[PDB]
Parts: structure tokens; sequence; C-alpha cells
């Protein structure tokens, strides 16, 4: 017996029922959706880019259709309506079965088709869809009411209509108030990711490829995979919520398998990906998680998902990110009485950088003022529910400390608002808090700018200025709704700068000391440089050195060191990150001075060049060039080319590139998208990876 | 490499590292060696008795957080305050860290401190020292490993792994500084210490009760609750948060695929499991889940609630099961439940697919809510029976019950869904042949009409509907509804002087019964009505299987008057077609000809299934045999196949069952088991019977066990 619910869950846009064709009367002979990509419909609904041959409109906006009948429509003795249905169990009640009534005028916010033209046996309609409509692929019918039952059109796949989110419709939640932001955030399918570190910002390109053939369907499939209730697919919040939860593969469910293990044995290294396109297609193709991804990889894929559906989204990169924060606002560094970092206890690392997504939508479920951008982090960490993605959290609520409001705001708030606490763990077992640094985590938050590949600084959007009461107010409120501060809080200054260097080069480092006091100090400063993964996780202390300083009053003292390429070269991890600690305990006052900086060695680039003709439908030759400036023969050197609208993503491995050898790969491309495009490449050998390169090509036609 | 995190997640209590017995460092030996440790953990002693952990059938020390307990450390030679530094340590998981609260160095201290870990040397006698140890009231809940370490200036020396000193530390409803603190003893006794509950079912005009064995103190249960959290990979540093324990624990009750305690099923057949109706308590279910390490088949709402209540009370979180009569489950935050009518007034059963549950059970867990503004602490509603929430198909809660009452549903967790469970409106709507729809009437008095829970006294019912909602009609309720509507609650549609209602006689399974409809014409107009009656056989969830009786009649209402119409429902009309729980649903809709006005009303009835008989003889004394006698007399005129009888009674017997391949009509079987009670005072024997057909049959017997 089916005793839990009378009608089973309607959670698959792919499944379908069989609507009966029977429940001088007027019977339809043909249906015309003006669905060509040059036509009024797709152009005005901004769905002309999608490599799809079905009508694709946006909710909350009218589109035209033409019904042809057996004989002409006569208002005196005829009743018909268009219907759109979705899922295996459509129900009017649940918005999955939609009868579009014939209306005189179209009413703001309701489904309705108005008879706009009548010629011979044809009726032209202007159909308006509700602005809170379910997003998915709807099946279309025409039903004709007669006095025994209803007559309806037969399953016609050619008329299937996609109704997406509508940033342009001012009555949609997704309503984005500006045409420029809409092109970037919804219509632009090439993105830029910021990596490296706060004082050496790296940039790389990503093919979001949302208009590529098969991506929209994979986006619906991702939802059918989460068995998402069709009745909720029209809520951008729930779509963000359920959708981000599918990015990271929990087991053998989810799009991407996460792994920061530097080898990536049974799959593709995260550094290898050029875009979300092959990933998603691999997912749909295989129906199994795609190995492997990391933060920017999950964020690249999720941004594709959101934009592809019509919710404006962007990727954000925070500098010095307190992930796995557990909503605590203190990251600890343990010092010995000696002034030396205790590496046994000090086990919480800050990420050099951490990307997540931002989704634009209103938040009617919240006090007014909280719409706009909502932070969504597909990279799980412990939240109130367990090991899951976080969000959507209103960036505005996070900025103000109103972290009680869903979803997972205390975690995102702590991701950018934590302090570093320097603590002396004594030889007797006790702990003594030495110093607190309220300016390292979330030092710089960044995302691609609207009119170009540049970087826009968005730090002030997640939080206020350090010191002023606004930041102080946000802090005092957060503390009340989920944020935690478990521990309560000599005239010498220390500081130090490392120097950015090219992979394989030596580099300086300098420590400055300034004693504004009128007494002589003797100190013991210590340097500890570790090889780290981008997450801050340390692998090994490649350089350790002890400094003995003797400051004089009113003195400024600078000391220098040179890290030699050989001290790190056989040990670096992908991304080539290095971390530095300079801790200094004075002697006469037993006080500690501590500082840390990270650095990444600037890594090589791929050379992409073109020749031949650059016109849509026209062959141009593209050459992928890699000059390995290293002293090791590079094994299994996979190279990858992408370029949304110019080429699909492709890969070629070169058995081994020997020292200072350039290898070349030309690929004959035939664009399908005119205008400003971009060629994208990556390279991941068997050791050296996270090597990128791009080429901007102009395609004509 | 594992570049994700420096140290793996500490999310198993069962996992353990090896703490070194000597961890020195530097250069260059009798400093104090522990000879032995004495936790004074006997069940009759003061540690367990004062920590109210003495009922646990567990020979390890079990203590509640935030309250001092005593230990004695016998050294190798007399502690000498002058040179010896030492202290107790508590560690949990494979990756303990002071930071996360999983490695806990308890400092020897001059005076116990409020809400901090410390041990005060309360005695010194020949090598031995006695300590009064106090745990922080925010301590992680679980079973910890105990060590004793001696600080030497070059590293430390410490005890080796000793399973016998493993100490469980639980939530403490008796500690004023514990988030779980409950004021008076009567409540703690009830919501924490009582291991037998009562579940309410049936329908609002016919409340049924049955006993349920929580058995939180029975052998194996504490460890199983720790195992549930381990199977959910629950971060150990979150096991000290009752809000999180409730959130994660409930999510573990319902089995999604092959993770979870119980596979829910509502199909009336139960092919490869035990019918949800057969279970007598949580014990055998939690122990099966632990042995097999796979989901137990099967459960329904009250079963999920029973098992979750055990889980909660076992860890130390006060909890109770609540029953909501006429529950709007699967609401999607909509406060509107639809009934579609045809133009003539009849109910349209193809369009009416939403059903109201005769009743629905969930749990309440008591704790402060520091994450929410003041006033939302106390009972938190948590429902482990899934429904579509903001995240997906999952359990809902904990949701401040005070937030639901005031409609402050923006506050976590899933408050809009629980608010709608109790506040939906039934909307009668006519579906016309031309396809359009017209709204006739909204009945705002059906759903959440009675919310009940067992009394602190004994087995009686406590009406707690007022804790979930204000009185119908007055200001506080309109406001609460106003506030909710702006934070997640949804009403998708906008809303002749004849009244109508009807009563249905409760019958015993197999007997005729009557239904009586009354119409009140409060106007001066004379009307003509055509009323319809549709009686459906249904599941407790309201899902109908078949219309067993339909009747349509014409009435002529005189101005200002009452008019009754009585209907006889003969047994023969429903007998061969009931579903377990024997629910019946009646719709009575009428249509007034002159005005086109619609009158509509609904009622449910459950047929009363006779009890099982339990008898005992002999010595009802702890450690002495008494023979229990359960006998069931087949009420039906049909023969029963594979009749299973279950017997239970925490402290009196472990759950058990025997099968009868067949019980011919009017026959009687008897099962007798010799029980050697291990718990004294007022106990209870509980039984159930479930066969290939008749089922949802229970019984019990109260017993006083002497000492
Ligand atoms: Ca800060
Ligand atoms: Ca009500």
């Amino acid at each position: 017996f089916g005793g839990r619910r009378a009608v089973p869950p309607n959670n698959s846009n792919a499944a379908e029922d069989d609507l009966p064709t029977v429940e001088e009367f007027l019977n339809v002979t043909s249906v015309h959706l003006f669905k060509e990509r040059w036509d009024t419909n797709k152009v005005d609904h901004h769905t002309d880019k999608y490599e799809n041959n079905k009508l694709i409109v946006r909710r909350g906006q009218s589109f035209y259709v033409q019904i042809d009948f057996s004989r002409p429509y006569d208002p005196r003795r005829d009743l018909f309506r268009v219907e759109y249905v979705i899922g295996r169990y459509p129900q009017e009640n649940k918005g999955t079965y939609i009868p579009v009534p014939i209306v005189s005028e179209l009413q703001s916010g309701k489904w309705g088709a108005k008879i706009v033209m009548r010629e011979d046996r044809s009726v032209r309609l202007s159909i308006q869809s509700s602005p809170k409509c379910i997003v998915g692929k709807f099946r279309m019918y025409v039903a004709v009411w007669t006095p025994y039952g209803v007559l309806r059109t037969s399953r016609n796949p050619e008329t299937d209509t996609y109704i997406l989110f509508n940033p342009w419709c001012e009555d949609d939640a997704v309503y984005l108030d500006n045409e420029k932001e809409r092109e970037e955030y919804v219509l632009n399918d090439i993105g830029v990711i910021f990596y490296g570190e706060v004082n050496d910002i790296k940039t790389r390109s990503w093919s979001y490829g949302q208009f590529e053939d098969g991506i929209l369907d994979t986006c619906l499939y991702v939802m059918d995979r989460a068995q998402m209730d069709l009745s909720g697919r029209g809520n951008p919040i729930k779509v963000s919520r359920v959708g981000s939860a599918m990015v990271n593969a929990k087991d053998d469910e989810g799009v991407l398998v996460g792994s920061w293990d530097n080898i990536y044995a049974y799959g593709v290294p995260p550094s290898a990906w050029t875009g979300s396109v092959d990933i998603l297609l691999e997912y749909r193709s295989s129906e199994n998680p795609v190995r492997y991804g990391q933060c920017w990889v999950f964020a690249g894929v999720f941004n594709t998902f959101l934009r592809c559906l019509g919710i404006p989204a962007r990727i954000v990169t925070n500098y010095f990110s307190a992930h796995d924060n557990d909503a605590n606002l203190q990251m600890d560094i343990f010092l010995e009485e000696d002034g030396n970092v205790n590496s046994k206890l000090t086990k919480d690392s800050v990420w050099n950088y951490h990307c997540w997504n931002e989704a634009w939508m209103t938040r009617p479920d919240l006090p007014v003022g909280f719409g706009g951008w909502q932070a969504v982090d597909s990279t799980p960490q412990e939240n109130s529910d367990g090991m899951y993605r976080c969000g959507p959290a209103s960036v505005q609520a996070i900025k103000h400390g109103h972290v009680c409001f869903q979803f997972d705001a205390p975690f995102v708030f702590a991701e950018v608002n934590s302090d570093l606490i320097y603590i002396t763990a004594k030889k007797d077992g006790t702990h003594v808090v030495e110093n607190v640094d309220a300016t390292h985590i979330g030092k710089l938050i960044v995302t691609k700018q609207i009119g170009g590949d540049g970087m826009m600084d968005i730090t002030d959007t997640y939080k206020f200025q350090e010191g002023q009461e606004e930041e102080r107010l946000a802090l005092e409120t957060a503390l009340m709704y989920g944020a935690k501060k478990p521990l309560n809080t000599s005239n010498v200054d220390m500081d130090f700068e490392v120097e950015n260097a090219v992979l394989g080069k030596d580099f300086k480092l300098s420590i400055t000391f300034r004693n504004n006091s009128h007494n002589r100090y003797t100190i013991t400063a210590y340097l500890s440089a570790n090889i780290t993964f981008y997450t801050g996780v340390p692998k090994a202390e490649f350089k350790k050195e002890t400094f003995d300083v003797t400051l004089e009053p009113l003195s400024f003292k600078k000391e220098a060191v040179l890290i030699q390429a050989g001290e790190y070269m056989g040990q670096l991890l992908e991304q080539a990150s290095l971390h530095f600690f300079v801790t200094a305990r004075i002697n006469e006052t037993r006080d500690v001075l501590a500082k840390q900086k990270s650095t990444v060695l600037t890594i090589p680039e791929i050379i992409i060049k073109v020749r031949g003709t650059q016109v849509v439908g026209s062959d141009m030759t593209v050459t992928v060039e890699f000059t390995n400036p290293l002293k090791e023969t590079l094994r299994n050197v996979w190279v990858h080319l992408d370029g949304p609208g110019v080429t699909r993503p492709m890969k070629k491995m070169f058995r081994e590139i020997r020292p200072n050898s350039t290898v070349q790969w030309e690929e004959v491309c035939r664009p399908w998208v005119s205008g400003h495009r971009k060629l994208i490449a990556s390279m991941s050998s068997d050791s050296l990876r996270h090597v990128y390169g791009e080429l901007d090509v102009q395609i004509q036609r």
C-alpha cells in the first residue's frame, strides 16, 4: 500500500507522465514558437547564446507563440488554453501543472496568455509566466475544453520550453538592477580566479561555459540528482542551498571529489581544470563524481550552475582564510617560553586564499535589508549540521554581525573575521596569551571586475573598518548569535618582508626591529620557513634560523637573510607556497613579538598564439607553447586547452619535456561564437603543475 | 599528503591514540609513580547516586558534567606538595587537542572553581591522595579515557591505557550552569530518569495510549548512543552542544539508504522487516542497529520518536514525545491544505491528494538557546520524521517551541515547517468543468486541534496545545500568524447562515456504528440542501485507500432551526478492508441550492482493537523468578497467520517475542516466560501482537518489584 503520501515525490524534471489526449470543437494543427536565436523571443529573453534549439525564456516575462487550428477560433464557442507541465506527478497546487488562462490583459505576476493576433486559423499569443515560476524544462500542451471532456495536444518534444531565472524581470527575486552587472554576472561565460597570496596576487582564467551545448541540461540533472522537489526549483535560495550541496561529492553522489593530496592518483589534478564544462559533462556522462577538485574548482562549477540557470553569481577570493573555523574567532599559534613556535600544538592554519561564490537574490525570509549578494561556500567545513557547504549567508548580515539568520552565517563571518592569538605554552603545562592580531584574516577579499579581467576589491562588503564602532557593533552582535571567543583578551616593533621569486631563484628576506624606548634590549628572534600547501597546511621546515639581536634606544635595526633556491627546490608543493614565522622573545620583559607572511614562487606560463583566419565558422590554428625552464625532465606533461565558444576542452600529454625544451601543439579550431573570446590552457605533468596561460582572440562574424 | 587539514577530523569517540607514558625532550628517576586509581564508581556509592547515573546497567564510572566527583590516587610514595607536580587527564578520540576540548588536563587546585575543570586534593593518607574533580558544564559528552601524569622538568611521565578508568561524562539537567538545566526534580525525574513512556495515538475524539520502553539505562544503550554519533561522524567538539546533538542525532534516526537507525515504511505489508506496530520499545531496535551496523526495518513516526527520546534521555538531555492531532505534515511551509470539490458539492478525490494525519508524533528536547534572542529556550521541537524543509527531505528542528507560538520562524531550525504542522487551514475549493477554481470556505479549526504528552504524575495526558499556539480568535494569535507570514510561512491563496457539523460514534472493530449530521439554519430564509457523505478507509497518515460508503441526501432547512440526519454504518460495510490502525475518514459536504453556498466538514474514527492480557505470579523481587503470562484472544471471525507476540518491560525483561503460525477464530494463545527482574520499584510489562493481518495490538501490566 502507498501509505506515506498519496502522490509520490515530484523531484525529477527528467521524469514524465502521460497526459491523456482525451479527458468540430477546434483541434490544433501546428504550433509556432518563434524560437530561433535571432528572433524576438530568445533575443529579448536573453537566451540567444545557449547552444540549444528549444525555446528558452525567463520567468516573469512575456513571450510569443502561435497556435494554428483546424478552423478559426471564435470567442463565442471555443475554450482552450496552453498548459506547461513538469515532472512525473504534475499538480496545479504545487505549480507543476500550469494551465495558462486566456486573459484580456496580462496581469503583473501571474500566468496568462493574451490573444494578440487572429488571422484565418491562427492565433498569436503573448504568454506571461509568473515571476515565482519553477525553473526547469516544461512540456507544452494545448487543451480544448468541450462538453464531455477536454481535448489536448499529444506529446510534442519540439515544443519543450525552458523557463529560467530572470535577473531583468523586476518582479523576480533574482532581479539585478543594472545592465552592466547583468552581462558580467549572468551573460559572461569566461571568468577569472585570484590565487597566490595577498602580496603577490596571481590570476588565471576559467571557462564557465554555461551556454555550451549540454550544460543547461546537466544543470537540471544536477538537481534531479539531489532529488530536488520540483516545487522548490523556483526559489533561488533553495536552488543555491541544494545546489552547492551537490558540488562536493559526498561519497558517490555529488559532482566533484575533493582532494588536496598533491598526487591525485586515480584522477585529474585540480590544477589541471580549465573550466566547468568537461567536468559537468563528465558528471552527466558518467553519473558519478568527477575526480578531483578544490575550492576554486568547486567555485568554478557552481558559478556555471547559477549563471546557467539565471541567478547572477560571481566567485570571490578571500585572503588569509579561516576555514574549518567552527564559528570561533581565534586561530592559535603556540609559542615556547623560548619565543619559538611550538609546531606540535600549532595545528590550525589559515588558508593563503579561499574562494567561494556569491549569488544575487532577495531574502524575503529575512528582515529587510539583507538581499543582494549571498555568500555560498561549496567547500564544506563543520557547520551546525555537520561536514557541509555553507550558505547562502547574506553578505550584508555578515557585515553587520546578524549571524542568527540562515544559512551558516557564523562560519562565513569567522572565515573573514578571526584574529590570530599568540600563546605561550609553558614547560609546566599552563598557557599564557602573549599577543592578539586582529588584522591578518580576511585582509583582502577579491573578485573579477565588471568591465574586464581586472581585480575588484570587495573587502568592505563583508566587513567594516578595523577600530570604528561599526565593526565593533558587528562584532558584539555576532558574539550573541553564534560567534565564539573562548579565551579572553615593551615598545619594540618587529616586522619582516620576504621577497617574491621565480620558481628556482634565490630570494631575500628582511626583519626590522624598532625600539622606541629609552632602554637597551637583548632579544632572540627566530625564523621558521615552512613549505605549505595553499591551505596553509605545513609540509616541512626547509629553513630554520636563529637571530640574536641587541636593540638600543631609539634604534631601528634591520637584519637580512637569503633563502637559497636549493633550500626549497626539492620540496615545494603544487602552487609553490612558502610560509614564514619570525617570533622574538625579548629578555628583560619576557614579552613576545610575532609575525607571519606567506609567499608563493611565481610559476611558469603556457604560450598561446594564433594564425589563420578568425571568423565564426572559420578555421584558425592555435598553438599551445610550453618552455619548461627547469632542471628536471618532466614526465607525463599533460597540457589542456579550453576557450568558451572557440573550442571544447581538450588535453594532450607529452611523454617528457627535458630541461629548457619547448614543446608545441597546434590545434585547428573553428569558432561558433563571434566577438571577444579567449583561448585557455593549463599544464600538469607528474610533478610540476598549476601552470597556466591564455590568449585573447577576436572572432569575427 | 593531506593538504586539506593539518590534523584529521576527531569525529569518533571509539577511536583512540596512544598517549606516551614518557614524553621527554632535551637532556639529563623516581618522581612519583601511580600505584593505582580508585574512582568510586559502585552503583550504591555517592559518585553515581549523586550524579543520578546509578540506574545505568554499566560498571564503568558515569558522571554528569559541571558537578564534582571523587577519585583516589595511590602513589608510590607520599605526595609531597613541595616538589611533586601532577594532574589527571581526560582524552577523547584519535586526535585530542586542548584547543578543541578533547584533551583535558585537570589542574590540582586550592579550591574548585565555578564551571572550570579542576581537581582539589581533598585528602592525603599513606601514599594515597583523594581528589574532588569538577568538570566544566560545557564539557563534550562521551566516554573519556583517564590518565595521570607527573611533570618532571624534562617532559612528563604518565599512566598507561587502562580501560577500567574510562569515564562517561553526560549532560547534566541537575547543574544550574549546564545548558540543559531543568529546575525542579519532578521534571528531571520525568524527562530524564523515567525509562518508560506512553505514546498517544488514535484521533482527537478517541485518544489511544500504549506504553513504550525507552530503556536508556539497559545494558548496551549508552554505548549505542555514542555509536550513533560515531556513525554520523559527529565532530567530538560538537557533542557538548545539546542543540547540535539533537540536530545530528535526529537526522540519524531515519535511514536514508544504508545510513540511519530505522528504515521508515508506511506500506501495510512490511515484507522483510518487523512491522512498526510490533515494536514495544527502543531497546531491541538500537541493539540491532549496533550489531548489524545497518538500518532496522521498519519504523513510522512514533517509532522514530521513541528511539530518539531514548537517545536524548540516555545522554542526559531532558526529552518527551508529543502527539499532534490532525497534523499537516509535508506542508512546505504552506498554511493551506486543499480539498477540491466538484460543482455539485461532492469531494473531488482525484484532485484532493493532500491528507491530514489523524495524529503525528515528534519529540521535545529541553535546552537553552544562546544562539537565539532571549526567551526561546525550554522545549525545542525536533521531528525525525522527514519532510521537505529548506535543505531537502530531512527531519526538522530543534525549533524553539516559544518561537513557533509567536510566529518568530526566521530562527533556526525549520521553524516554518513545524509552525505549519500545527497552524494550517483546510481550504475547500471547487474545481469547475471549465477548469477554473473557486474558494468556498476555510476551516481554520481542524489542524493542530490537540497537542498532547504524558503527565509527570503517571500515564495520563497533558494538553500542551497552548505551548504551541495562543487561543483561537484573539490578538496574540493573529500577530503570531502575521509575524510568521513575513519570515517563511506561506498562504498561497487569499480568503447564507447555515452551519453544519457531525459526530461519529466510536466503535469496537467488528461493530456497527452511527454517524449523525446536524444543520443549523440561523437565518430567516428557508433553504434546500443536498448533502454528500463519503467514508474512506485510510492510513493513520490520512492517505485513503477506498471509499467504503457514499450517501447523498436532500434536506429542507426551515428558517431558524436544527435538522439532524442519522446514518448507520454496518460492520459489513468496512470489515474486510481496514489498514493497520483501523482508521476511517468521513467527509460531509453539502450545497445550499438558493445561494450556491458550500458547507463542508471532516472527521476520522479509529476502530478500537482489543488488548493483549498480561499476568504475573511468583516472587516479584529483584533477582527472584516470577512467571509472566501473556495471552491474546483472536477477536476476528477470520483466522490469523504468523501471529507474533512481543513482551517487554525495562528492568524486568529484555525484549523478546514468540510466534504462532495460526490462531483460529475465537481461539486464545498463551506465552509464559520466567523473568528475573533486576530493577525494583514500579515497573511495567508491555506486549504487542502483529500478524500477517491484524496488528497494532498492545497490552501491559504494572508490577511492583520487591527488593
Ligand atoms: Ca579582523
Ligand atoms: Ca488554527
